[PDB]
């Protein structure tokens, strides 16, 4: 294959002199003139500021200043806001909304020296497997064109696997990290929720960035620049992880969903991971009397995503969901928080598939409801592959998306590992211990 | 009498066994509790023998920094086998099958739990009473309110009953008992401690926006250990050394409310002294958010969420889209807190605007008034020195100032940027030193 620095290993090299940040910050804009034609990944660019933030970090780095991500070059979601940049979510009519401030993420990740290149696909609304809009145009898989690389967080996710940036960082409320990143085969780390500020992920001409379900996390193509980022970026220092290895974790292997269905070439690099990791000394439980019930979680969970949504509001001559009726779902989510509670009381992460199926062809059709998926040549609905992510978001935990392989047409596989919450930097510890298990 | 930590060392050094710093307690609690009713629900039988458990583990050579450690928490937590009421009649007889979640961490730490503490019906009062037990008297003058929501718990500390307490704080249930019975209460970041177990009676409903739980004791050491033991995750240490350089916003003036004399120059006293060990303080600043938009926006969220969206037939219920658009305001007016902390490390400000009260038999807030300096003020219009840590979310220390006239105890609000909760502890501390020149 054909590889670059990671975000770490650059700011290595910025720090060491074997190259600088304006060298390092013009190769990535290199990179991506040559190689996101057929990709359409970085579609809000910044090139001239950025020259002038990657000439401010070689006075720094000259100043005998060292910082994490010192001259480090990469870009963010569009949703996220950079001062000067458009943010539009993919909408026509926000094209020419432009920030005023930057985000509290993209604030955390310059004050460590990172300098931003621009900005990312999006599909409209960021609410799509997919990134495609009337604005900037679509996102196609880098590992085969004819393929969506979307999930949302998509042009951060191909930018990643072309390699025209070490470091992103997208958001995520059904899928929107893990999914791209399984598609297009990197990182992505779904965060616990609540961890991670969302300030200046703004909708377009408001600031309204908070909202439950929803979280922010980082994406890279290893997982030690996401404890990295993570590190930088989240409310607090989070608890590091003290997993030395394998030998003794505790795995729930999850291959079936009761309300949606995966692909055999899926199940079976789920069950390679699991078994590379017995292999290593660790034990794997195929069921437990205290898994909660998967088919009424993504029952209220996906009535709690509506909602969200739809801000509470409804359809004509429907009636709302009234606020006492909300209150009581929130009673409803902490019940179900509770329930993986008691479960990793016995396991130290679930391993399962991020999606059913791999990269599919690109869709036209923006009503979920109006689609369908082909898996192992059969036709499956396609909203109701949202199970596989639903343990995650609603629950609030944290959820590793890293990858396993690919399947027979080249597609990339990924592996999904959920901890328990706040132990975010376990689901890291334990992708970096799987990766190299796979390597064995 | 011994703190928490103090209590943990005497016990690991020899000084009592576990079960002897239990029977200590025991007896402080019925020589002492009598006039005070703090102390309201008693799990003795149940102690002891979770005291001798403790010995074993101490001779066992186990060491935790609770270990042996006998305490109270506020009735309102779970504590399995106990009951929890809120003070209301018809949920006398709920018991608990499960501990909290700060109980059990509190447990898991090796304190021994006596039994819980006294509140008022709901946990909507600036008293502690209610028919089950009935009512808690400030033991500085039984004539007065012990404090609202936490006044079991701060009356017992107060009195020396038991070292270490917890409370929850939604209108300054934590911060006002403090100050009514002068010892320490840290109402802390909002979401940094779960309130899993803090339950009403016969549900699972315990989470609620702008409520907190928290620490309080009689010592800061005793506040930062215990919140160490209970937050969700290690919170941030403080790295502050002294005050030199410290940047203290001084207010003793609200737009909507007013503090009487001894508690303005009590805050005053307070600021000075830091200004004598290099802190520079401010009474004013540009970054300070509307403090009347604030309280009206903070009283209207508190009813709605104490209302849990009801509103009476004939009245129309805020819309679920209504209620989106109030928590947008209060993370406008968070960020508009995040700038000020940009220029200070800390509001000083007073707790309530008077010290501790008699005992009011109306249940109507709106039909109580308040002597400031002989003069007649609203009961309500209090709440306003409150309403900023609670609807900003941040973290508010109440620490011991003084007293008033009549020897009624006065304490000092240091409010700090949220996550900063154990900065508001160690900013506290500093300024306990400060003041014993
Ligand atoms: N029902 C549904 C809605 C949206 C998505 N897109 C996604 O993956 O997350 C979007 C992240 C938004 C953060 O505010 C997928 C399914
Ligand atoms: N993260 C998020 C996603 C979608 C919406 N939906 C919407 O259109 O509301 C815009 C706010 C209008 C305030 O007047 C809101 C937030
Ligand atoms: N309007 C108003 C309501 C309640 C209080 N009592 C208080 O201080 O907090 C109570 C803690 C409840 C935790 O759920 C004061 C004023």
């Amino acid at each position: 294959a054909m590889s670059e620095l990671s975000a770490i290993e650059t700011a290595a090299a910025i720090a060491g002199g074997s190259m600088t940040a304006l060298e390092a910050c013009d190769a990535a804009i290199a990179r991506i003139e040559q190689r996101d034609g057929p990709i359409n990944a970085v579609v809000v660019r910044d090139f001239d500021r950025a020259r002038d933030a990657a000439k401010a970090a070689d006075a720094e780095i000259a100043a005998a200043v060292r910082k994490p991500l010192l001259g480090v070059p990469m870009t963010i979601k569009e949703s996220f806001d950079i001062a000067g940049l458009p943010t539009s979510w993919g909408f026509a009519e926000h094209a020419d909304h432009i920030a005023t401030a930057d985000s509290l993420v993209v604030s955390r990740l310059k004050a460590a020296g990172a300098v931003f290149l621009g900005k990312s696909n999006i599909p409209v609304g960021l609410a799509d497997w997919q990134s495609v809009n009337p604005n900037y145009g679509r996102t196609n898989n880098p590992h085969d064109h004819s393929r969506s690389a979307g999930g949302s967080s998509g042009g951060a996710a191909a930018a990643l696997a072309a390699g025209m940036v070490p470091l992103e960082y997208g958001s995520d409320i059904g899928g929107a990290i893990r999914v791209p990143a399984h598609f297009c085969g990197v990182w992505g780390l779904k965060t616990t929720f609540d961890a991670v500020s969302l300030e200046g992920h703004y909708f377009p001409r408001t600031d309204s960035a908070k909202a439950d379900l929803s979280v922010v996390g980082p994406m890279a193509r290893t997982p030690a620049d996401l404890a990295l980022a993570l590190d930088i970026t989240s409310k607090v220092p989070l608890p590091q992880s003290r997993i030395a290895n394998l030998s003794g974790l505790r795995i729930l292997l999850l291959t079936a969903h009761p309300e949606t269905v995966a692909d055999s070439a899926t199940i079976s690099a789920v069950e390679r991971a699991a078994a590379a990791c017995e292999a290593s000394g660790a034990t794997v439980a195929t069921s437990s009397p205290d898994l909660p019930d998967l088919s009424a979680l993504v029952a209220d969970y996906t009535r709690m995503l509506l909602v969200v949504l739809a801000r509470g509001l409804a359809p004509e001559g429907t009636e709302p969901v009234s606020l006492n009726a909300w209150y009581a779902m929130l009673d409803d989510q902490a019940r179900m928080m509770r329930a993986f509670d008691r479960l990793f009381e016995s396991f130290d992460a679930i391993f399962c598939p991020v999606l059913g199926t791999t990269a599919f062809a690109h869709s036209d059709e923006p009503d979920w409801a109006k689609r369908s998926l082909s898996i192992d040549g059969g036709i499956a609905p396609f909203a109701a592959q949202l199970g596989w992510i639903s343990m995650a978001t609603y629950g609030g935990m944290p959820a590793l998306s890293m990858p396993l392989g690919a399947d027979g047409n080249g597609l990339p596989i990924n592996l999904q590992i959920i901890t328990r919450n706040w132990s975010d930097h376990d689901a890291i510890r334990i992708g970096a211990l799987v990766a190299e298990a796979l390597d064995r």
